[PDB]
């Protein structure tokens, strides 16, 4: 199998925060680094001030349970996905959501393979477009079919 995971960090370090999930995504048991797009850099929020939204795509070979695979990444996000700051570490900056899970669909109260928030974003589809520009979503949708229908502004590489 193979689950398309994403990577989002709210830090401004040389892949110092992404490196944590990068190796952890491949550290997920029953899987192993199969593919990983490049790191992007979407502009801020506009009115306020959002950091370098480093959005990347991944293609792990996780044969685990969509819920466990979710707990795994989520575990790395909270376990080894937090910034350090003296004796008072920071919040969770490491992000890793299962954009997809091979060719299946859940959409349950606990699961949601067809990343309910990937077919409506302009910073989560591009990364996947760098490894699966023609990703045929489980339900049938196409990553390209969404980028062409919305024409989301491309993002620069971090």
């Amino acid at each position: 199998t193979v689950a398309y995971i994403a990577i989002g960090s709210n830090l401004a370090s040389p892949l110092e925060q992404v490196n944590a999930a990068l190796k952890a995504l491949g550290d997920i048991p029953e899987s192993h680094i199969l593919t990983v797009s490049s790191f992007y850099r979407t502009p801020p929020l506009g009115p306020q001030d959002q950091p370098d939204y480093l959005n990347a795509a991944v293609a792990l070979e996780t044969s685990l349970a969509p819920e466990e695979l979710l707990n795994h990444t989520q575990r790395i996000e909270l376990q080894q996905g937090r910034v350090r700051k003296a004796e008072r570490w920071g919040p969770r900056t490491l992000d890793l959501d299962i954009m997809l899970f091979g060719n299946e669909v859940i959409n349950t109260e606990r699961l949601t393979v067809p990343h309910y928030d990937m077919k409506n974003r302009g910073f989560m589809l591009w990364p996947l477009f760098e490894i699966a520009p023609e990703l045929v979503f489980p339900d049938g949708e196409m990553l390209r079919q969404i980028l062409h229908t919305r024409a989301f502004d491309k993002l620069n590489k971090w």
